[PDB]
């Protein structure tokens, strides 16, 4: 089985709205949303489907931009950081799971360098 994903709605975790997550969400996750390699990262990863049932054995902080997406358009973060982070993580699960030079890893490092283009002009703080 799958487990639950992670947390998209808290309503007791304090957030915030900022110009640096306004970013994230218009620019960061926009740009590789639409990519032709998104769709594996689109959704948590279903190991039940994909025949993956040893992905939960080694994943244990599971993240994708499918909740990274919810998180931002339902204002869960408090920071910039925090969703920075849930990215680095979706990608890290995927090098760590995956074996290099696997499409999925070629995929994942595609996206990686948009990312890392993208962060490189994160606006400052309002
Ligand atoms: C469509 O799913 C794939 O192509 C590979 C799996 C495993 C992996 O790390 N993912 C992000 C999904």
């Amino acid at each position: 089985s799958n487990p639950p994903p992670p947390e998209t709605s808290n309503p007791n975790k304090p957030k915030r709205q900022t110009n640096q997550l306004q970013y994230l969400l218009r620019v960061v996750l926009k740009t590789l949303w639409k990519h032709q390699f998104a769709w594996p990262f689109q959704q948590p990863v279903d190991a039940v489907k994909l025949n993956l049932p040893d992905y939960y054995k080694i994943i244990k902080t599971p993240m994708d931009m499918g909740t990274i997406k919810k998180r931002l358009e339902n204002n869960y973060y408090w920071n910039a950081q925090e969703c920075i982070q849930d990215f680095n993580t979706m990608f890290t699960n995927c090098y760590i799971y995956n074996k290099p030079g696997d499409d999925i890893v070629l995929m994942a490092e595609a996206l990686e360098k948009l990312f890392l283009q993208k962060i490189n002009e994160l606006p400052t703080e309002e």
